[PDB]
């Protein structure tokens, strides 16, 4: 049951600032369950393609997590980057959010007056978010175990116990985060999870932001990112190794996985 899209990867082609496949971007009218949503889809994919939807921390919005949505839509994903409906929501609710723009977007798929209709394999979702929105991310994959990837960045949660996650899920976590910290957030909602396909990739040096528009380690964490939603989204075992390995970069800390075949 594989869903392969774009040619074979390289590492140059998962690091550079775009994929294959054109893409273009809408605002939604009228958002269902969440503030704002800009949805982000490739034109030519050459098939159905599954979504992710992405939300921000406390007191963000959707520029905190643009970048994700070019770099992924071009790889072949329909990506939806959410504002909440208070900046001030909490995990619980920012799930919510999250699982709402995904509806939003198999809505969309099935409404022939959209730019997606017809583009989107609703039975193929992903989740990904920062700080509190990646806390939200986990609680959408704990609730919602047919999710097939999550990739939250620098997790906030005030539970680190994330032991009922089937979903292959990578943690992004920032060396020197100083708001949720990586001993007493992101390390421990890791070493929860003991029942699913996961990756632990510290960035070296890196504070809360680390992984947010305007980076300075895009190659890495979106060749990351992206290697992880098509290992696993798309069951693409071209990105076996991709999604698997140490990548050997002296920008990571610290780099764990566990129950990911290279091959």
């Amino acid at each position: 049951g594989s869903h392969m899209r774009g040619p074979n990867p390289t590492a140059a082609s998962l690091e550079a600032s775009a994929g294959p496949f054109t893409v273009r971007s809408f605002t939604v009218s009228r958002p269902s369950g969440y503030g704002a949503g800009t949805v982000y889809y490739p034109t030519n994919a050459g098939g159905t393609v599954g979504a992710i939807a992405i939300v921000p921390g406390y007191t963000a919005r959707q520029s905190s997590i643009k970048w994700w949505g070019p770099r992924l839509a071009s790889h072949g994903f329909v990506v939806i980057t959410i504002d909440t409906n208070s900046t001030l929501d909490q995990p619980s609710s920012r799930s919510s959010q999250q699982m709402a723009a995904l509806r939003q977007v198999a809505s969309l798929n099935g409404t022939s007056s959209s730019p997606i209709y017809g583009k989107v394999d609703t039975a193929r979702m992903g989740v990904m978010g920062w700080s509190m929105g990646g806390g939200g991310s986990l609680i959408s994959a704990a609730n919602n175990p047919s999710l097939k990837a999550a990739a939250p960045q620098a997790p906030w949660d005030s539970s680190t116990n994330f032991s009922s996650v089937t979903v292959p899920t990578l943690i992004f976590a920032c060396e020197n985060d100083s708001i949720a910290p990586v001993n007493s957030s992101a390390l421990p909602i890791y070493d929860s999870m003991s029942r699913n396909a996961k990756q632990f990739l510290e960035i070296n040096g890196g504070s809360h932001s680390c992984a947010n528009s305007g980076n300075s380690n895009q190659a890495l964490i979106g060749k990351k990112g992206v290697a992880w939603m098509k290992r696993f989204m798309d069951n693409d075992t071209r990105y076996s190794t991709f999604a698997c390995e140490n990548p050997n970069s002296t920008r990571v800390s610290d780099f764990r996985t566990a129950n990911c075949s290279l091959e």
